[PDB]
Order: structure tokens, then sequence, then C-alpha cells
């Protein structure tokens, strides 16, 4: 199926990224809105976890970089994806403080990712079946 416009396609899914500022939540119900089976993207390879990472980094030439939030949320002292997807790879490193949504960390270039407080304005990035 076709990607929405602007869209990353990579090996049978798209990537959207949005530059827009918001908490974890509002951002999660944003991919649900743009698209039917869209969430904030989980990411289960280190292929796809590149590729990610070069789109983002292209955006505006790399100059504007901050922070994007995933689908990986901690409930019950578990890390998951909110798309109900198996969680085995990961790039998130506790903070045992209230800090359980997770980013894309902006200073390592993408490579790693890190925890932050659910309402904490972040860009972020949603994916869907290609």
């Amino acid at each position: 199926d076709k990607c929405p416009k602007g869209w990353l396609d990579f090996r049978g899914n798209c990537y959207g990224y949005f530059r827009y500022e918001l908490p974890w939540k509002r951002a999660e119900a944003w991919c649900r809105s743009i698209r039917a089976g869209a969430h904030l993207a989980s990411i289960h390879t280190s292929e796809e976890h590149r590729a990610i990472a070069k789109f983002i980094s292209q955006y505006h030439h790399g100059e504007e970089e901050e922070d994007v939030w995933i689908g990986l949320f901690r409930w019950n002292s578990v890390w998951a994806w909110i798309d109900g997807s198996k969680k085995h790879y990961s790039a998130l490193d506790d903070y045992p403080k209230g800090k359980h949504c997770a980013v894309l960390d902006e200073s390592s270039g993408f490579l790693s990712w890190d925890n932050d407080s659910c309402g904490e304005r972040n860009a972020f990035i949603c994916k869907c079946t290609a």
C-alpha cells in the first residue's frame, strides 16, 4: 500500500516524522489519526533503527535536531510498544524517576534511546504498514 505523503518507506513499513512538540499521549493520538493502524513507531532491528536515524538526521539538513518520541512506554514496571508488537530489540540503557516514555536521543544522532517524562513536549515519529 502507498505510504502517507512524505513518509519514509523501509522494508514494508512507512515512517512519518513530525516536528511538532507534543506530550507522548497526544503524539500517539496524532499518529492514530493519520491512518488506521498507525502508532508511534516501534523499532525491531538495528537496520530499522539505522534507517530511522538517517531519515530524521536528513530533516532540514540536520539543523533543527531535537529528541523524538517513539512508541516505547513503561507500565507496571515493564517497557513495551504501544502498537502491541513484541519487544526484543532495544537501545534503552532505570532512571527510577517518573520518566516512563522513550525518545530517540538527538545528542547521539539517534543512536541511543532515553526515557523522558510523558508530559514533556517532543517531536515524534509515526509508523504504519506499507
